[PDB]
């Protein structure tokens, strides 16, 4: 019994693109006709901030330097003069089955993962994983920098059954931290929906809306784009039918920030999970290979050699695993 | 040993917005929420050759062609209407806090000695020094760059919005407060016990700026420029555009941002000159001149690795000039 050689994951919670569009406070519960927030352009003229090689460190050059600046066309995007709440919505969609996956060469290997799999969903149900999803749903970590310095974020969370609403959550998302997870009976209802709509046992569809409460005219930050040319334009913003947007792999990214299980610290947070569970804004890879807290060896321990891991490792390698990814060699 | 980081960025404190122009008149002022906007038109330009001529005076035949041919232009243009003497420039402004945090950082140990150095920073003193002085820059209005000079008066109205309601007003006339020198007043003194609660977390602070301007009747008024390359040549007709949120001439957020940290009185050149805009190799461009040369140990970046890697702590004027550029932001990295 050995690792295949193929082996793919289809992702489950499956988010939309959100759309930003604003409006005023206390609007909020008739925010359906609020306007969308546009991409505008607008002109910047830079300075010299950067450092310098100690050869361009001459008085005269940094002067001549200064003399002559660049300019740049930089898409903004911001509130309404009149409003100061921005509204962004999306969907999710909670699938279930997860431990199947899409591609695979042995047999033996993956029904020895189907059975493991099975055992973990027999040991302990998803409520963990779910419990720590819905406090990513209930806190606004899908507003990135639009939540950091808000004066108020209220989320609205709709499971949508049939064409209608069957059920709404709503939530304080101040008051739910960034840093520790709590209990609460409306935050595990909604758990056990999620958990429902991870174990198969159900078809879960949600609605999220989130409102912030950021100022009137104050700049938002929708999802920004590639540019690999310029002759002129050197910033670009993500944007669906003239409204901003936030690509569905941020808010996807904003999900599973679940991980607090790194071998590193504690004290810094949630993390998202990832194999060699790692964030780009610091550079570092928490969970290292050498360390023996990787995703790949866990899994390979836990379904070749049969060591299973401790139950928070665990969490950790299922949650890989409903993230989804390509493994193998 | 403790190097400093390859990547190394901190997101802006004091976010301001677009400053949007309405025109009206003065002692209507409390009214002025229905004032209309100030628009932007276009007008023809016909003008000749007042530069200096490449070659001085060795062509005056070709001098005489240039005035026979002169330049035909088109111009953006904002002025006041003819009923109305006074400019009213609105804003918002939100104070955050969190300065010494960086929004990317490699070394762990270097934003663990940074963080523990600005931490020190505050217990030394607050933020009151640099909190004073972004609300002189708010109290006079220097946001207003050329709408304020020649002003006959401005007034500035400045409100505290804790929920969907002011919490507190001020009211200053921002040429008794000079562009020169920092003073001290109660009112300024609350202001600024505001803007350092703001910038030390320990609350939320969001200012709506409003400053009414006295010019006169039909009067110019002075929008940002937007950028205008490479339609210059071809025909070349349109050569200035003013920016505009939507039907409306405006001002960017950058310029009201270089307006409000105008603060920086430390620079080793001189000080009779006055305060300029805190930047790494503080600098400004209308001069061509960089202040806090890199030769002289006064810039930012030798300052802040002094600070940090080698924990030469320098004086406190230095130390307050650090600190506002962590509060301006910017990417600080090996480039």
């Amino acid at each position: 019994l050995s690792t295949a050689s193929v082996l793919a994951f289809e992702r489950k919670l499956d988010p939309s693109d959100a759309l930003m569009s604003a409006g005023a406070w206390a609007q909020r519960d008739a925010s359906q006709e609020w306007p969308a927030v546009t991409v505008r352009e607008k002109s910047v003229r830079g300075t010299i901030s950067n450092r310098l090689k100690t050869k361009d460190r001459d008085p005269a050059k940094l002067d001549a330097s200064i003399q002559s600046p660049n300019l740049q066309t930089v898409d903004v995007a911001n509130l309404p003069s009149d409003a100061d709440t921005l509204k962004v919505r999306f969907t999710l969609r909670v699938l279930g089955g997860a431990g199947t996956p899409s591609a695979c060469n042995d047999a033996a290997y993956r029904d020895k993962l189907l059975q493991t799999v099975a055992t973990y969903v027999n040991e302990q149900g998803f409520a963990e994983l779910a419990r720590r999803y819905a406090h990513n749903l209930a806190n606004a970590r899908f507003l990135w920098r639009n939540r950091v310095g808000a004066e108020a974020v209220e989320v609205r969370i709709n499971h949508i059954r049939q064409g209608e609403v069957a059920r709404t959550w709503r939530f304080d998302a101040l008051a739910i931290g960034l840093r520790d997870f709590k209990a609460d009976a409306e935050l595990d209802a909604l758990a056990e929906l999620i958990a429902s709509g991870l174990s198969g046992s159900g078809h879960v569809l949600l609605e999220v809306v989130a409102f912030a409460r950021i100022g009137d005219g104050q700049e938002v930050f929708p999802s920004q784009e590639l540019i690999l040319d310029k002759g002129q334009k050197s910033k670009t913003l993500y944007s669906v039918r003239d409204a901003a947007a936030i690509h569905s792999q941020k808010i996807g990214n904003a999900l599973r920030t679940i991980d607090t299980w790194y071998p590193d610290e504690d004290g810094l947070g949630p993390i998202a999970v990832e194999p060699y569970g790692s964030v780009t804004s610091q550079g570092k890879a928490y969970r290292q290979p050498k360390q023996k807290l990787d995703f790949y060896t866990l899994l390979d321990n836990w379904v070749l050699r049969d060591e299973a891991p401790a139950v928070e490792q665990q969490h950790y390698v299922i949650a890989n695993l409903i993230r989804g990814g390509v493994f193998g060699e």
